Formats: structure tokens, sequence, C-alpha cells
């Protein structure tokens, strides 16, 4: 973390993107761990975050991973390691860096734009995951996926039924949350023209319903070290850059129980003129979007280091 900011000679700008949770793959760490450096890094990790990272990177179930608390941190742990041969590669030089996470994704994103150090993230995704875990067996919640019809009518709608819009990914994309009861009366009947998939979550993750997790988490990302940005890096509160490191740890806690705003990250990005864009592993997600939401601008869906090779220049 210590750099030369580069001489253009008289746009050459990219986005790096974070995965959220709802993607990771039985196999998702296979690609990486070869690699050198990996394996140390990952046990200094995965005993740094107190959960085994190596195992259930490789021969884990999908359904070991859809653990909140397991998940969040090999979420993280993937996005590092694949951002972190990117840099070992001198990819970027001399290119403009803006950096967004989704959800989770902003603890990895924050890492990425030199806000806290690798480790560190990994430790708190880990905390992050377990705090809210405990929230879950509170009162039985979810999330419900709404591919959507009129905006104004599915807002209308989750009003009445008491659910948050806690992910707004696109124009209809709209994630709501809160209680299974209201989410099942959801499902019985939608607002017209649009569809409803309860997407298999623990609980309504970015409503008030996460209120017990918020201490926990906000004590490790107190006791976590800081630095000022050094990457454009874009908060799901707004999607307005974050400007001092103080600022960001503040919005990424009280996040949890907030909307994740991703469409006005995309809005973001547009008004920046990215040339391309980069998902980090476990990709396809935030990429998809961005093919539809980001006209002619290109993006990449990173799975294994072969993909890590076509950026050379861009």
């Amino acid at each position: 973390s210590s750099h030369h900011h580069h001489h253009h000679s008289s746009s050459h700008m990219i986005a790096l993107l974070a995965p959220g949770q709802g993607s990771q793959t039985e196999g998702m760490l296979s690609p990486w761990l070869q690699l050198p450096g990996a394996a140390d890094q990952i046990a200094a990790w995965s005993k740094a975050a107190d959960l085994d990272l190596a195992r259930l990177g490789t021969t884990a179930s999908t359904e070991e991973i859809t653990d909140t608390a397991v998940a969040q941190p090999l979420i993280v742990a993937a996005t590092l390691l694949a951002h972190q041969e990117l840099a070992r590669r001198c990819v970027l030089a001399g290119k403009d860096v803006i950096v967004a996470g989704h959800s989770v994704g902003e603890i990895a994103a924050y890492a990425i734009a030199g806000v806290i150090a690798a480790d560190d993230a990994v430790a708190l995704a880990a905390t992050r995951g377990a705090e809210m875990a405990k929230a879950c067996a509170t009162e039985p919640t979810g999330m419900s996926a709404v591919l959507g019809g009129d905006e104004t009518e599915v807002l209308s709608r989750l009003e009445q039924l008491d659910l948050v819009p806690a992910n707004r990914n696109a124009a209809g994309q709209i994630v709501a949350a809160g209680r299974l009861t209201a989410l099942e009366k959801l499902a019985e009947d939608p607002p017209a023209k649009a569809r409803v998939r309860a997407l298999g979550v623990a609980g309504a993750f970015h409503t008030e319903f996460m209120a017990p997790a918020l201490d926990g988490f906000a004590a490790a990302a107190a006791n976590i070290a800081t630095a000022d940005p050094t990457a454009t890096l874009l908060s799901n509160r707004d999607g307005k850059p974050v400007t001092s490191a103080a600022a960001a740890m503040d919005t990424l806690v009280s996040q949890l129980t907030q909307p994740v705003r991703w469409d006005l990250c995309t809005a973001t990005l547009r008004e920046h003129t990215v040339t391309a864009i980069v998902e980090f592993p476990p990709a396809g997600t935030l990429s998809g979007i961005a093919k539809r939401e980001l006209r002619g601008v290109p993006a990449r869906a990173v799975k294994s280091p072969a993909d890590l090779d076509e950026l050379a220049n861009l």
C-alpha cells in the first residue's frame, strides 16, 4: 500500500466490482489456491478468522457454504485473492480506478480501495456473518427477490406488507425483506406484471431485524487499522464516493440495517465514463447487471486466473 499517481502525457477508467452473497459455488477457491503465495495467506486468514477456509473452499458443499457465518468471509477471501493477483500482474497500471462492493462485498471493496488490510477484512466478514446469524434466530424473517413491473406499484406494495426494499439493484430489480409471513403474503399475491422468488437466506438482511448484530459488528469494525482510500470507493448507502476512512467505516457499520442502493452505485459508475468492468469471484450477478444497465461497457466475470489475462491492455 504505497504508490505513485500516474502521469497523463499531453478516459482511462475501470470499475472493480466486489460480489455480495447468493452466488457462492461448491468449488469456488480451487482455481486460486494452487497459485504461489495463496495457501500461506489462507492459513493466515483462516486462523485470523477462526473458521476453516482452505477446506471450505475446495471440497465443500454449497449447503454448508449457504450459511452466512461461512459465506461472508469466504466470498471476501476469494475476491481479495483475485484482486491480489491482478495487482501483482500490474494490469491496472495507469488506469483510474473506481471500486464498489455489494452488500458484504463492501468489506472486500474497502480492502481493494486500501482502507483496510486484506487480513482484517476477512476477520470482519467473519464477525459480520456470525453476528448476523444470531440476529436471524430472533424472529423468522427472510428476503424475496422481486423481478418487477411498475416501480411505484412495487414500492407501495412492500409498504402495505411492511417490508423493506433491502436491495435496489437495477430498474425492475428489487429485493424485499422482512417477516417470513409477510413475504409469503407477497408471494401469495404480487403487484401486477411482476414475479417473486424467496432467496434462500437465513434472515432479512439490511433491515431493522439486524439490530442485535450491530454492537458485535461495530466492536470489530473499531478495533481495526485504517487508511484513506487509494481508489474512488463507492458506498451502498447512496452510491456517492467516500472521502475519509472514518466516514467509510461509519457507513459500513450503519449499512448493516440499511438498504443496499446498488442502483445508485451503477449511476455513479456511468457519470465516470468507465471504460471496462471487472467483477471478482464468485463473479456473475454484478457483471450481469452491468451488461444490462451500463450500455456498451465491457464487463468480465473472473472465475479462474486465466480471465485476468486478456486485460493486459484494455
